[PDB]
Order: structure tokens, then C-alpha cells, then sequence
RNA sequence: UAUUAAUCUAGAGUGUGGUAGGGAGUUUUGGAAUUUCAUGUGGAGCGGUGAAAUGCGUAGAUAUAUGAAGGAACACCAGU
């Protein structure tokens, strides 16, 4: 019921999120590699990615909205898929902002694994 | 060569004039980020791996927005 709105793709090495918006909090919508189905070692894959992104797309599109600001967080491997599946949905890309959290070396890391 | 009695400025210092520095100690201040807690939206997974399983989750997790608390370390500048 509302035209314009935000969506949070965050793309984790391990798997993937889309949450679809109101401008200012109050999430509307969500989905995730697991909701797909997809389990284990495959929720990492890009088009799991894009499948959780056409799903929500539609959803949301469905409910009626135009213009979404894209809000890209993480560093997985799919964080292009999920571009270009709303691209297809054909939803009005308005911003591309990137909001994964940097440090300013603040806080230990975990160890490197061998 | 050593000792003694002296002179000299070229070694080494001192003064005046230019001057570059993440040199050191003490006392205050700041912003990102993690965590926890509080309050809203939401509804089945999240997490993790070579693949999974312990684990967390309908007592509403992951996510999202706002606020508070505290601790540690100070992106970019940063380098033939
Ligand atoms: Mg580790
Ligand atoms: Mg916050």
C-alpha cells in the first residue's frame, strides 16, 4: 500500500536475505535462502540468491509498490544476483547505497583458520 | 712515546639564527564497529561446513529502525 519503500540485500559468505521495507523501519516483507528450500551448502549459491530475490520481488509488487532504494550489506558472492532479479522484476532502482558494517579498527577479529 | 711549563683552532662542546618530525609521560575529548539491554514491524528458520552435526529459534530467532550502557582498538591519510 505503499509506492515507495526500501530493500536490504544482505549477502553472507554462508547465505542470503532479502527484507523488503517501509522508508523508515518497520520491515513489510522477507525471505532467505532457507525459506526457498534450499539447505545446507547450496543457500551460498547466487541463484538461491536471485530465487529469494524473485520471490520477494514479486511479492512486493503484488502488494504494490514502484520505487525501492536497494540497500546492499555483506560480502557474499551472489550480492550482484539479487540486483539484477528486481532489475527483472522491473521495480524502479532509485539508489544503490552499500551499508556492510566497516570497522575503524575497533574489536578483535576471530582467528584465521588452517 | 710518557712528564712538566705554556700558545693555537682544525676534533668535541656552548651561545645566537634558521627547522623537520606517529620521540616520551600526564590529563581531557571524539567517531565508526561488535555485544548486551529496551521499544516497534515480521513470521520459520538462523548459524556452521569439504559435507554436516553440536548450538540458537513460535517463550517470536536471523533481519530491519530508534535509543541506552560499557569495554577494547584508533578505517581513509599510510608511502619504491
Ligand atoms: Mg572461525
Ligand atoms: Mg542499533
Amino acid at each position: 500500500n505503499v509506492s515507495s519503500g526500501i530493500i536490504h540485500v544482505s549477502c553472507s559468505p554462508n547465505n542470503t536475505i532479502v527484507s523488503a521495507s517501509d522508508p523508515g523501519g518497520n520491515v513489510l516483507c522477507w525471505a532467505s535462502s532457507g525459506t526457498m528450500g534450499f539447505k545446507g551448502s547450496r543457500k551460498k549459491t547466487p541463484y538461491s540468491a536471485g530465487i529469494a530475490a524473485d520471490k520477494v520481488a514479486k511479492t512486493v509488487k503484488e502488494m504494490g509498490m514502484a520505487t525501492v532504494k536497494l540497500f546492499v550489506k555483506g560480502t557474499g558472492r551472489g550480492k550482484d544476483t539479487a540486483i539484477r532479479s528486481f532489475a527483472n522484476a522491473g521495480l524502479s532502482i532509485t539508489e544503490i547505497n552499500e551499508k556492510t558494517p566497516i570497522p575503524h579498527n575497533g574489536c578483535k577479529p576471530p582467528k584465521r583458520p588452517r
